[PDB]
DNA sequence: CCTGACTCC
DNA sequence: ATGGGAGTCAGG
């Protein structure tokens, strides 16, 4: 039983300085997205406006952009985006609701302002799918429908602000939600709306170059295998293999015989026609994912493609990035590497510059785990990474390859994060025996790593959560199971969340801090992209010099630990250029 | 519609 | 049984 006004016209009572403002946008992508319907809850009423009422409005475009009205939302990166799409700027957002329920519980995956009320017993609210429906049948109701549900989500935000920030105060997370998330929300924002330009007249030629290669392996694949097949059918695939070539089987899956990498990789000596697979595979994900499927997806006026980071899904803290994923471009080998040539500034006489926590997990490990020969490698500056290289492959340090240090980095990480053995082994295609005595003697290296590993699962199991070092939580209710391999799992999320769910808390404010520094000097250089531990920027090529130390200095100053933090930089006329 | 493939951190 | 966190794709 809610009452509320459906406004023909703005009016002053609407221009509060305190509201819960629901901007709704229908469709999951948000760039340049209809808005559908707006609605205002605050001290003097509900209200509902009509979009093309309520943004061709001067006094309420004013209200949205002025800082010092104060808006409670859910998800205002959206609104912010698609007002953004709508030439209007949104300032003034001091709750969001889509953040405050992430924090408090990620496991939850809260998508809706319903999901977030049933966390307060809340119910006064429907899901957003129940209202527009799902696939073809998604549409807007009727506008009274429609306005009911907006006016009960203002509503929902404005009863549930309390209630979440005293839970969050109760968990010391009031900070990470009010200094960190919520500054960020707009950071992104910003950077969504840029987009990144796209040289698609190289990327199409790439692709018909491409698709020339393509073909020619498909039919010596086809020669060797003596019969024509689909090779990107699994299933097609493991028949070839298993049954007309009689080839060992190594693994299984549920529906059938395993073709992964590392088992074709492990039948090279049986067949060459297993290495010929593994190329046409990677070939055919660069065209069907890197050439076509971006090219789907780049605005064609500007040729520019808008990423949308999801700051609110994964269960460590870290960022995801969706249609198109930009967080993995193909870096690893060349021939996919050059799909970065076609990444390129959005102005004439502009580059893209580049910057990478070095070794970052394990600097994070050294502060967290207090191990003291690690802590004291990186007081040396030392490179865990090429010394393990050196190690795993019997070789100098000056003959350690990129690819070399990439699969020690592999290891690395695996052994730090609770690698068996037998996946040691299979990694490396060494002995078992090989593997374990590898393991043994790298945790004689780092044993203060092993003891906190240790410490860390039996808190994780008094506790039902662990925390990173800016207070963000997981819980992991399945860590006392009496089965193993559900208690397994858990115990292992134990070791690693806390671990790379703190390197993400320390880009997310180097980003905040970098933002502030960048507006400080009045320089054009601004965020393209974050993967992960990396920040991608684009400015005028005059301001590299300064960028060159700004950079770096803002990343590793983000925190301080009991090691220091190191960032490495590049940067050129395209993405590949910026090496 | 899921599974298993390739891509990254 | 067998490091962890992600997204997109073709095939079926
Ligand atoms: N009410 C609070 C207090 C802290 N934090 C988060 C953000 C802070 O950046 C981080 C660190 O807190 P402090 O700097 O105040 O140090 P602490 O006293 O919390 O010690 P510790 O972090 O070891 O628990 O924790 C928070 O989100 N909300
Ligand atoms: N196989 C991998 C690769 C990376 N990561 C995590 C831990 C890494 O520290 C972080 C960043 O990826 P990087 O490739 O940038 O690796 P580093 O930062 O550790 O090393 P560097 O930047 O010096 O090459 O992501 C991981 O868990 N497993
Ligand atoms: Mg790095």
């Amino acid at each position: 039983k809610m009452a509320f006004t459906l406004a023909d016209r703005v009016t002053e009572e609407m221009l509060a300085d305190k509201a819960a403002l629901v901007v709704e946008v229908v469709e999951e992508n948000y760039h340049d997205a209809p808005i559908v319907g707006i609605a205002v809850v605050n001290e003097h009423g509900r209200f509902f406006l009509r979009p093309e009422t309520a943004l061709a409005d001067p006094q309420f475009v004013a209200w949205l952009g002025d800082e010092t009205k104060k808006k409670s939302m859910f998800d205002s990166k959206r609104a912010a985006v698609a007002l953004k799409w709508k030439g209007i700027e949104l300032c003034g957002v001091s709750f969001d609701l889509l953040l405050a329920a992430y924090l408090l519980d990620p496991a939850q995956g809260v998508d809706d302002v319903a999901a977030a009320a049933k966390m307060k017993q809340y119910e006064a609210v429907r899901p957003d799918e129940a209202v527009y429906g799902k696939g073809a049948k998604r549409a807007v109701p009727d506008e009274p429908v429609l306005a009911e549900h907006l006016v009960r989500k203002a509503a929902a935000i404005w009863e549930l602000e309390r209630p979440f920030l005293d839970e969050l105060r109760r968990n010391e997370q009031d900070r990470l939600l009010v200094e960190l998330e919520q500054p960020l929300s707009s950071i992104l924002a910003e950077m969504e709306f840029a987009g990144v330009k796209v040289d698609t007249k190289r990327l199409e030629q790439m692709g018909k170059e491409l698709a020339e290669q393509l073909g020619t392996v498909e039919q010596r694949i086809y020669e060797l295998a003596g019969q024509e097949f689909n090779i990107n059918s699994p299933k097609q695939l493991g028949v070839i293999l298993f049954e007309k070539l009689q080839l060992p089987v190594l693994k299984k899956t549920k529906t059938g015989y395993s073709t992964s990498a590392d088992v074709l990789e492990k039948l090279a000596p049986y067949h060459e026609i297993v290495e010929n697979i593994l190329h046409y595979r990677q070939l055919g994900k660069l065209q069907s994912t890197y050439i076509e499927g971006l090219l789907k997806v780049v605005r064609p006026a500007t040729k520019k493609v808008h990423t949308i980071f999801n700051q609110a899904l994964t269960q460590t803290g870290r960022l995801s990035s969706t249609e198109p994923n930009l967080q993995n471009i193909p870096i690893r080998l060349e021939e996919g590497r050059k799909i970065r040539q076609a990444f390129v500034p959005s102005e004439s006489d502009w580059l893209i510059f580049a910057a990478d926590y070095s070794q970052i997990e394990l600097r994070v490990l050294a502060h967290i785990a207090e191990d003291d020969n690690l802590m004291e490698a990186f007081r040396r500056d030392l490179d865990i990474h090429t010394k393990t290289a050196m190690d795993i492959f019997q070789v100098s340090e000056d003959e350690v390859t990129p690819n070399m240090r990439r699969q020690a980095k592999a290891v690395n990480f695996g052994i730090v994060y609770g690698i068996s053995d037998y996946g040691l082994a299979q990694n490396l295609n060494i002995s078992r025996k090989e593997a374990a005595e590898f393991i043994e003697r790298y945790f004689e290296s780092f044993p203060g790593v092993k003891r906190y590993m240790e410490n860390i699962v039996q808190e994780a199991k008094q506790k039902g959560y662990v925390t990173t070092l800016l207070h963000r939580r997981r819980y992991l209710p399945d860590i006392t199971s009496r089965n193993f391999n559900v208690r397994s799992f858990a115990e292992r999320m134990a070791m690693n969340t806390p671990i790379q769910g703190s390197a993400a808390d320390i880009i997310k404010k180097a980003m905040i801090d970098l933002n502030a520094r960048l507006k400080e000097e009045r320089l054009q250089a601004h965020l393209l992209l974050q993967v992960h531990d990396e920040l991608i920027l684009e400015a005028p090529k005059e301001e590299m010099e300064r960028l060159c130390r700004l950079v770096p200095e803002v990343m590793e100053q983000a925190v301080t630990l009991r090691v220091p933090l190191k960032v490495d930089y590049h940067y050129g006329s395209t993405w590949y250029d910026a090496k």
